[PDB]
């Protein structure tokens, strides 16, 4: 908006000769006068004035920053982004000279971590234009609403060596490549609550027989994807434990569908012992507070009448629940306006005992689950809000002896 | 359209010193007489204007989406758009950097399908000219009638494998 103020100031004078010529007749009578005035007049002013326009009432700044959750390094690393404000799209900006990153290695960001955002600052090809939004759109952000941001699409180059020792990475387009890798992967993304990897795993395709990409269960998809390391019947990652029993496995339906499918006709059915097949969408959540009866633990606070003296656990040993059990999380431990998942083993051989399960959280919910013979898995969700808000308890009134291991609480998308 | 609001102050003293003098002939008489006026002022004024170009009243901004349902991919894929109002086309926009998709798989669209639909803002090479429209136009838009959008051309490239085991997609026009 242009704004603009004037000072004025103002002296004058006014000199006034009258002559006037009067006569009355009733007897007869003869008036003259002469009259001389001088004024002399002082003023000063002020304006102020302000005038915008409507159609380019203001610009706007995106500090930006990339990131690189895959396996290979970006070069000339070049977003395109969508800006979106109440349902609609400002502009849509593919980064410019100012805006490109350089590198991008795996599991690191442009700008690098101790620096400050990049400023998504121009929409032109020669970083030389703002980037406008109009009266109404600019009345909207003097409000509740904000600019989201969305990235559409990357591009980028890879590395090869030349006929010299040279490495060039000026032809090398990533694009070139991801609608093909798209097609012949699975999708396998990781989780840890922090930190995301995602990984394109080769899957063979169903119905050719000229197809001749190896046939891989799940479970070693993930090892390779993640270089996860194999201590028997446990599979780490960095430090994590990444086991199907240790994690929560969240497909879309189509894959959610095969597993179930393919996983009648297997022995010992296990979700990791499923091969992997090309379309795939597993995704890998770590939960926030995990604890198997073992030497992994996590949980805010102690699990109350644990009872550690068995050998029937779903790995080594399990909490023998024959009563109570009750743990307290504080709600500052926790996030809040989140949804989490409640989940556990449970394992009944009597196959008569109940299970009270009641979770206290912004509203009180209490299920009864019946525990069948072998270890299977419960799901139960709760919702939180506020962050200084009544802390949650969770209590599991068991009927008889039952056998609990790998109890976790995981946090799924957001209310 | 340029909007524009003012604001005034204004104070202001006139002193005046009148003399005049007045004979009366009927008997004769003389009068004699001096004036003095001190006048002070003070004023405020309002001012508020909109001014409009009846070429380029206003400036459209097509939110679009590009779909696939053929058997290829395209990449770079840059398609050429008209937008029509009322029996005529207001403009034909070429896709630039900003406005093109390096990837459009069979079955897919670009953006994809989670995503919010791009801005078709610019008309010139650079991305850098908005898209115009006149005054007789503008009005037409605050009615009933819309402006349509009609795809009359796309273009992009295909890949093929080099000498080596790459795959380009640069001169491979498919048009």
């Amino acid at each position: 908006e242009h704004a603009s103020s004037d000072q004025g100031k103002t002296v004058s004078r006014a000199t006034t000769n009258s002559k006037t010529d009067a006569n009355t007749v009733g007897s007869y009578s003869h008036t003259t006068d002469n009259s001389t005035a001088v004024q002399d007049s002082n003023g000063e002013s002020w304006n102020t004035g302000l005038s915008i326009n409507k159609g380019e009432s203001a610009y706007i700044n995106a500090n930006v920053r990339y990131y690189n959750t895959g396996t290979a390094p970006m070069y000339k690393v070049t977003p395109t982004t969508n800006l979106v404000l109440d349902g609609e799209t400002l502009a849509t900006i593919k980064a410019q000279d100012n805006q490109i990153g350089n590198n991008l290695s795996p599991n690191e960001t442009y700008p690098k971590k101790g620096l400050s955002p990049l400023a998504l600052n121009t929409m032109d090809q020669s970083n030389a234009r703002l980037i406008p939004i109009n009266y109404d759109q600019l009345k909207k952000l003097d409000s509740g609403k904000q600019i989201k941001l969305e990235t559409t699409q990357v591009s980028g180059n890879y590395g090869t060596k030349n006929s010299q020792g040279q490495i060039i990475t000026e032809g090398n387009s990533w694009s070139n490549y991801i609608s093909q890798i798209d097609s012949v992967s699975a999708s396998i993304i990781l989780d840890t609550g922090s930190q995301t990897f995602e990984r394109r795993v080769a899957a063979k395709e169903q119905g050719n027989p000229e197809d001749k990409t190896p046939e891989i269960t799940i479970g070693e998809a993930i090892k390779k994807a993640f270089s996860a390391t194999k201590n028997g019947e446990l599979l780490y990652f960095n430090g994590i434990p990444i086991d199907e029993s240790c994690v929560e496995l969240i497909f879309d339906d189509n894959t959610s569908e095969i597993i179930k499918e393919q996983l009648k006709y297997l022995d010992d059915k296990k979700i990791y012992n499923v091969k992997l097949e090309r379309g795939m969408n597993i995704l890998i959540k770590v939960p926030s507070y995990f604890t198997n009866f073992d030497e992994y633990n996590n949980f805010p606070a102690s699990w109350s009448n644990i009872d550690t003296k068995n050998q029937d656990g779903l790995q080594s040993v399990a909490n023998k629940l024959s009563g109570e059990t009750k743990i307290i999380i504080p709600m500052s431990k926790l996030k809040p306006y989140k949804r989490y998942v409640f989940s556990g083993y449970s394992k009944d051989p009597s196959t008569s005992n109940s299970i009270t399960v009641n979770i206290k959280s912004k509203e009180q919910k209490t299920d009864y689950l019946v525990p069948e013979k072998d270890y299977t898995k419960f799901s139960y969700e709760f919702e939180t809000t506020g962050k200084d808000s009544s802390d949650i308890e969770i209590t599991l009134t068991s009927s008889g002896v039952i056998f609990l291991d790998n109890l976790s609480i995981t946090e799924l998308n957001s209310t």
